[PDB]
């Protein structure tokens, strides 16, 4: 039940932010709920770093250095309503990385190197009420921006709310249009 060395834990949040951290620190409570992990210099997260922590609502690692997530991750975060992602580097996710959220509300994906996104990888979101994907150089000329393109037609009131500008607001690099509005023929599969 007790705190690591480096963080600091009130109620149920573990506060290890802000802390110059290359890792999740070990030992952290089972029960706890809300973890802030953003403002360090995480480059590289182990496979199962997060396994035990069944009983998480709240993941913020944004602002760290990732550039890839190990596959199964979040697999054993149940509960989990808010996972912040933002500010890495993040050049592709592995596929079915949510397939595991049914409860996650808030899913913050903007300012990372992101391509695009597996087919499929929202398909078990069933609570996504608040996705952000702004500032990705988003590849439009590759055909698997197509899942992409069209599931934020599709769900267009969930991408990137107020403030953060909307559905219009996930933009393909170099040209600067819209990936909503990228049509099949533009892209081809030789291009990725
Ligand atoms: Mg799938």
């Amino acid at each position: 039940g007790g705190c690591p060395s480096q963080c600091s834990c009130r109620g149920t949040t573990v506060n290890c932010d802000s802390r110059s951290l290359a890792s999740v620190p070990a030992g952290i409570p089972t029960d706890r709920q809300n973890l802030w992990l953003n403002n360090n210099q995480i480059t590289k997260l182990e496979p199962g770093v997060f396994d035990s922590l069944t009983a998480l609502t709240f993941l913020n690692v944004g602002d760290n250095q990732l550039s890839a997530l190990p596959i199964g991750v979040f697999d054993r975060l149940a509960q989990l309503t808010r996972l912040g992602l933002s500010h890495n580097q993040f050049t592709a996710l592995p596929a079915g990385v949510f397939d595991k959220l049914p409860k996650l509300t808030h899913l913050v994906l903007h300012t990372n190197q992101l391509k695009s996104i597996p087919r499929g990888a929202f398909d078990n979101l069933k609570s996504l009420t608040h996705i952000y994907l702004f500032n990705n150089p988003w590849d439009c000329e590759c055909s698997d921006i197509l899942y992409l393109k069209n599931w934020i037609v599709q769900h267009a009131s969930i991408v990137n709310p107020h403030p953060y500008g909307g559905v219009d607001n996930v933009k393909c690099s170099g040209t600067n249009t819209p990936v909503r509005a990228v049509t099949e023929a533009s892209t081809s599969p030789s291009k990725c």
